[PDB]
């Protein structure tokens, strides 16, 4: 049949598929055995139950066994130890104090840029990546053989979660960003500091503490969690002003206006459009079966745009007030998005920094439509962008 999901570039294709399974199909099962949950209320549940929803996927892939520290790959009571053990370091101030500098490194490279560039290359790509390299303590930039996350999600097929083989491509690419990882973390550990790297070797909570092993996968996780995310997450914030133009205006005129921005943008083109599961037992979703030992992923893009969930969901509306709000596009329960204060800090940031030197920019297709990726973010791998106005003109 169809008997896969429809891919992640053609978003519409994709919006439009969501809709009819959220109506006719809510709970459906790929051909490869992979569950998918489609409604608002649903993917809640599924993400609420921790027992029954485990989030270590090695359970479903054969040979495959837990990564020590992968946080968002444990479940509990392993899960709240670590991360009370990771919260004592990556504090609130922490992530803060970063405003001046994640403003500097921002208004420093669109101050070069000219009017006609890739705002990836230039701005959403290296932004994350500097600040967070900071944050850990890390070597200016890792100009090194570690390679490029958005290479990965292009080259990596990954049409079926549980086959072993990708799980090999994905510790192919990221065992040697690891080992770096843990000679930084022993090196901390002769030589502790206050940077983050430093905070998470002596973190201990309730006699928990991590060896450089746990730090160190916990650091790869965080660095490209944060990375992917809000390099991805800022691309899709100038691609949906620039479908409603009318926000740089009023952005301009009130940059209070920002913040709600981003938070609307996150629901409308979330960078993560789904999670995945792996059930412990047989249970139910929405009256539909579902066995023992099988991925689930929840479509957090379609929740997103559910009309049981959000008035007029396919409405771009920073307005909306969803009263007394938590955004799903980081996740729900006991693994919500611990970088989600960095990343709405970032984003705030990066668009105030746009606004303020060009008022606005407009996505440039004089060459070509955009490349998006095909899979697992939603999202463009480049923007090339265009700005009518800019400081460098002159009478
Ligand atoms: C807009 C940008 C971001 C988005 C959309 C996002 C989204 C998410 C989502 C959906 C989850 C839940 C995963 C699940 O339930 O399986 C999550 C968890 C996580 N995120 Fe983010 N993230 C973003 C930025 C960041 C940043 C900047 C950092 C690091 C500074 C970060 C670090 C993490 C970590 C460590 C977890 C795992 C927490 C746990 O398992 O307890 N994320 N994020």
């Amino acid at each position: 049949t169809i008997d896969e999901v429809p891919g992640m570039a053609d978003e519409t294709a994709l919006l439009d598929w969501l809709g009819t399974m959220r109506e006719k199909q809510p709970v459906w099962q790929d051909r490869y055995g992979v569950w998918h949950v489609f409604r608002h209320a649903d993917v809640q549940t599924v993400l609420r139950d921790t027992a029954t929803f485990s989030s270590d996927p090695t359970r479903v892939i054969e040979g495959a066994s837990p990564t020590p520290g992968m946080i968002h790959e444990i479940d509990p009571p392993e899960h709240r130890a670590l991360r009370k053990v990771v919260s004592s370091a990556f504090t609130p101030r922490t992530i803060s104090d970063l405003e001046p500098r994640i403003r500097d490194v921002t208004r420093s490279l669109l101050a070069d840029a000219g009017e006609s560039f890739d705002l990836v290359d230039v701005l959403a790509f290296p932004l994350p990546v500097t600040i967070v390299a900071e944050l850990l303590g890390l070597p200016p930039m890792d100009h090194e053989q570690f390679g490029d996350w958005s290479g990965a999600l292009v080259d990596i097929q990954m049409d079926d979660p549980t086959d072993p083989a990708l799980a090999e491509r994905i510790a192919d690419v990221l065992n040697p960003l690891t080992a770096y990882l843990k000679a930084r973390c022993a090196e901390r550990r002769a030589d502790p500091g206050d940077d983050l790297i430093s905070r998470l070797v002596l973190a201990e909570v309730d006699g928990r503490a991590l060896d450089d092993e746990e730090a160190a996968n916990f650091s790869t996780a965080l660095l490209l969690a944060g990375h992917i995310t809000t390099t991805v997450l800022l691309g899709n914030i100038v691609r949906t002003l620039d479908e409603h133009p009318a926000h740089w205006d009023a952005a301009a005129e009130d940059p209070g206006r920002i913040p709600a921005i981003v938070e609307e943008v996150l629901r409308y083109r979330p960078p993560f459009p789904q999670m995945q599961r792996t059930t412990t037992k047989a249970t139910e979703v929405a009256g539909v079966p579902i066995p023992a030992d099988v991925m689930v992923n929840t479509w957090v893009l379609s929740a997103n745009r559910d009309s049981d969930a959000h008035d007029d969901p396919d409405r771009f509306d920073p307005s909306r007030k969803s009263g007394g709000a938590a955004q799903l596009s980081f996740g729900h329960g006991v693994h919500f998005c611990l970088g989600a204060p960095l990343a709405r800090l970032e984003n705030r940031v990066a668009l105030e920094e746009i606004i303020a030197r060009f008022g606005r920019l407009t996505v440039d297709r004089d060459d070509e439509r955009l490349r998006h990726f095909e899979q697992i973010v939603l999202g463009t791998r480049h923007l090339p962008v265009l700005a009518g106005s800019s400081p460098r003109q002159s009478a």
